[PDB]
RNA sequence: AUUAAAAGGAACAAUUGGGGUGAUUCAGAAAAUAACGGGAGAGGUGAAAAUCCAU
């Protein structure tokens, strides 16, 4: 059925960090504490030139 | 022993001054620490490597 500790229709905030050397796709609730899931260029890639690519940022994201 | 220099100095009235000295006072970036979430990468480069990470 429902995923556990799922709700809803809720609000998020994403903190998108994209630096010239990797990025960021950073979602947590209002508060800011409680990270929902934290996924980065570099996790989506093989080598570390890529890291920075649009293309990884869409698949991140 | 002349006058009162678009020479100079002094005084006064109004101001100007990120001019100087002392005290007071605000800011958050970077970094450090404390606690919590997360769970595999992070830095850095033309590409990498050395380095940091399951303590």
């Amino acid at each position: 059925e429902v995923i556990p500790g799922s709700t809803k229709d809720a609000f998020g905030v994403a903190h998108i960090y994209a630096t010239f050397n990797d990025t960021f796709v950073h979602v947590t609730d209002i508060s800011g504490k409680e990270t929902i899931i934290r996924i980065t260029g570099g996790m989506r890639v093989k080598a570390d030139r890529d890291e920075s690519s649009p293309y990884a940022a869409m698949t991140a994201a």
